[PDB]
């Protein structure tokens, strides 16, 4: 696909046969998902965004599917208002910015 | 051009006769820049990011060159760790997300 920016670039993700809405964010280095209980150990972490930091839990090697394109990597889970797919995952699906 | 995301999508912009580096951010609805004295009449505004709200000065109808492409629109000036080019200006330059 070719996603236009007239509207926020919100797509469907599948994180364990759960369809989830998430934003493709080129501005984000990391992937941040809404509070969820994932099996596995996590590492405490504080991530900064415009505005300040938020405390998140870090999970390694999560598999997510972005428009039926698989990506596997680190995800931070915390109280975000929106799921954010960051460049750590977008690089996996071959995502580019073209102008 | 075709920007890959192995690294942050940093481009050089020209604004108010100043060359600056800014991130192309499909996650941002608006363009927020580092503190600067741009010419004109501004209005205070508050905008939220993942860590909470910040106060910005809003400047309308400002000319900005992104990789030599012309864009004229709103620019928010405020306490940001990085200059960010949002979707109000990425659409003007014809940028897309592709995979
Ligand atoms: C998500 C996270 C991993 C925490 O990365 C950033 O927030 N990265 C910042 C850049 C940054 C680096 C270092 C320090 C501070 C900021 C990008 O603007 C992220 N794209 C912005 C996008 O996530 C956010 C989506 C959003 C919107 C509203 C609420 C919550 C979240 N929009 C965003 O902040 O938009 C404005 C900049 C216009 C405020």
């Amino acid at each position: 696909p070719q996603v236009t920016l007239w509207q926020r670039p919100l797509v469907t993700i599948k994180i364990g046969g759960q369809l989830k809405e998430a934003l493709l964010d080129t501005g984000a280095d990391d992937t941040v998902l809404e509070e969820m209980s994932l099996p596995g150990r996590w590492k405490p972490k504080m991530i900064g965004g415009i505005g300040g930091f938020i405390k998140v839990r870090q999970y390694d090697q999560i598999l997510i599917e972005i428009c039926g394109h698989k990506a596997i990597g680190t995800v931070l889970v915390g109280p975000t208002p929106v799921n954010i797919i960051g460049r750590n995952l977008l690089t996996q699906i071959g995502c580019t910015l073209n102008f």
